[PDB]
């Protein structure tokens, strides 16, 4: 089983327990965007990231307990409607936000349990995307169009495809990069580099990203969900804190910015599409919608050529 987070006393994760990191419940986030927790009926808001009045005007005391009828009239009743108790967990509500002074916001709630988990950031290429994947006649041309085509829509540096083996050792199978990077093509990684939960995890909630692989975390606050007295579930937020063994690695590889969308093939974890920035980069909301969309696509490909 998972040791319990740090704030529950949890052992500090080493090379020896890697496995071990309960990386669904960090009780943090990433600080490019705000998370705000709310019961799933009276919509209280009952956890608030200590970053919130960066995006949303109003110190986290000021946020917590108000409710979001009061906080957000405008969006309430759409997501009373949208994301009723007991709702397919994968349903998601989505709006932008316009009266931010100095740009929009993109909200994206979901909903575990009795929980909304709210997140805040500011915000024919699909049809040929489309194309190009579905069309692709093999393994290899399917690989290469797949990387080419998510980096031009990206714009990250450099965009792989990196395959599982039998062993859980991973090899960079296909690469797009800007010109005069390093290829990685052929190069392969222990099984520990993407240890055995994570790759679980990744086949459920399938795309996730460290923006920058120097910002501290941000806590939620309180840590714990109220409700439960419990740690808030967090494997579908994007926003979530990144394991801090995942971004040391990161930062030891020259990376700024790190996204990755899960392969499934058979309810199993094929591959991972792997994009890198050498600076920190945050990709726009609509494009990581786009993304996820075309993993998606490439599983079933993947799927279908084997
Ligand atoms: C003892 C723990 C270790 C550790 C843990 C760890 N790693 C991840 C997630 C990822 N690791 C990845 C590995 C690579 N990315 C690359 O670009 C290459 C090679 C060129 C490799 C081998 C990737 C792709 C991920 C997924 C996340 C991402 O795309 O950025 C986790 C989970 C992170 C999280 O979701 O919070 C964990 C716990 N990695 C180790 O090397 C050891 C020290
Ligand atoms: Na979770």
């Amino acid at each position: 089983p998972f040791f319990p987070p740090l704030y529950l006393g949890g052992p500090e994760i080493t090379t020896e327990n890697c496995e071990r990191e309960p990386i669904h419940i960090p009780g943090s986030i990433q600080p490019h965007g705000a998370l705000l927790t709310a019961d799933g009926h009276s919509g209280e808001v009952l956890q608030v990231s200590l970053n919130a009045a960066t995006f949303l005007g109003q110190e986290p005391t000021v946020l917590r307990g108000q409710t979001l009828a009061a906080l957000l009239p405008d969006q309430w009743p759409a997501l009373q409607t949208a994301l009723p108790p007991g709702c397919q967990d994968a349903l998601q509500y989505r709006a932008t936000l316009d009266w931010p002074a100095a740009g929009h916001l993109s909200l994206t709630v979901h909903r575990v349990a009795e929980l909304l988990i709210l997140e805040f950031e500011p915000t024919h290429a699909l049809r040929n995307a489309m194309f190009a994947l579905e069309s692709a006649p093999n393994l290899r041309a399917l690989a290469e169009v797949a990387t080419q085509t998510v980096r031009e829509l990206s714009g990250f540096d450099r965009v792989m495809l990196y395959k599982f083996a039998p062993d859980a050792t991973g090899e960079v199978i296909a690469e797009a990069r800007r010109e005069g990077m390093q290829a990685y093509l052929g190069h392969r990684f222990p099984a520990s580099t993407t240890p055995a939960q994570a790759r679980a995890l990744y086949t459920r909630h399938l795309l996730r990203l460290t923006a920058d692989t120097r910002a501290a975390a941000v806590p939620l606050d309180p840590v714990l969900n109220p409700q439960t007295n419990a740690p808030t579930p967090l494997g579908g937020a994007v926003l979530r804190a990144t394991s801090p063994m995942h971004m040391q690695y990161l930062r030891n590889m020259g990376v700024g910015s790190s996204l990755s969308v899960s392969v499934v093939v058979g309810g199993q974890l094929w591959g991972l599409i792997v994009c890198h920035h050498q600076t920190p980069y945050v990709l726009p909301p609509d494009l990581r919608t786009t993304l996820e969309y075309l993993g998606r696509l490439l599983s079933l490909q993947v799927q279908r050529k084997e």
